[PDB]
């Protein structure tokens, strides 16, 4: 009898917990600094799908995804930056390329810190000695992320930055919202529209970008799972995304610090001064409510 099999591949992964609050974390720092699953007394408050996360070559749809140095796409893919012209996919290069691990604590959180440098692909794209560090801290029922995005070259950097958590979610129908606008932008057709404080999350596809938001916050509450979702972040960011399709089981309450096109039109765009880095944060809690 000839037999053959294989056991596919499985990149370096971190795992991080809190055997008090039975919470755990799985971050895979080659592929982007991502956080791929997070499970809270053993139930997923992140959805992952694993099989596509399986072809290097698809994008991740799952865990939390970083956007750098925009969120979502440009107009022909590119800007133009002191007369040169660049070229940039749909939500940077962050989520693309390996991070390295340049610390661990233990005392007050499961912390793991990684690094994120510029370098000659990036700079084709990105004329920017960019540099950043990130601070993943894990502790009872929640995920703290902290940025320090810097300049490490000699000229103003424009830049977004987004996080794009994909939240756990089966039932729709009975999920209770709670985003700060009043308006929202269906970034399929283009077109605003009037925001009462609800919406129908079971609809084929909901891509809304509120980029006008009254509190530093947002959250979600649902019932067939008894437990809500918040999302918190410092005043880097200023629009509030919402990703959800039907079928797949995820709602997405991302923070991004500026909306599509931000580099080229300048709205909620932000610079890092030369030699310089600015800091800044993003917060999940999760409650049994």
């Amino acid at each position: 009898m000839y037999n053959i099999s294989f056991t596919p591949d499985r990149p370096l992964t971190y795992h991080l917990e809190d055997d008090q609050s039975l919470a755990r974390l799985s971050l895979v720092p080659g592929r982007g600094g991502l956080v791929t699953e997070w499970t809270v007394q053993g139930q997923p408050i992140l959805y992952f799908d694993r099989e596509r996360f399986q072809d290097p070559s698809l994008s991740v749809r799952g865990g939390i995804p970083i956007l750098f140095p925009i969120c979502g796409n440009l107009p022909q893919d590119q800007f133009n930056h002191a007369g040169k012209s660049y070229r940039l996919k749909q939500h940077g290069f962050a989520r693309d390329l390996p991070w390295e691990v340049i610390g661990q604590q233990t005392q007050d959180n499961a912390r793991l810190d990684l690094r994120l440098s510029h370098n000659d692909a990036t700079l084709e794209a990105f004329p920017f000695a960019f540099e950043l560090v990130f601070s993943y801290q894990l502790q009872g029922h929640s995920l703290r992320i902290e940025q320090r995005i810097a300049n490490l070259g000699d000229q103003r950097m424009p830049f977004s930055l987004g996080f794009h958590p994909y939240f756990f979610c089966r039932e729709k129908l009975g999920i209770t919202l709670a985003i700060p606008a009043n308006d929202y932008l269906d970034q399929k057709t283009g077109d605003c529209h009037g925001y009462d404080g609800q919406l129908n999350l079971t609809s084929p596809e909901l891509d809304l970008a509120f980029t006008q938001i009254s509190q530093p916050r947002a959250h979600f509450i649902d019932p067939d799972r008894n437990l809500k979702i918040e999302v918190s972040f410092s005043e880097l960011y200023q629009t509030l995304v919402l990703w959800t399709v039907a079928g797949k089981d995820y709602l997405c309450l991302e923070p991004w610090s500026g909306p599509r096109n931000a580099l080229n039109s300048g709205e909620q765009l932000a610079w890092v001064e030369p030699y310089s880095s600015r800091s800044a944060w993003v917060n999940f809690q999760v409650s049994t409510e």
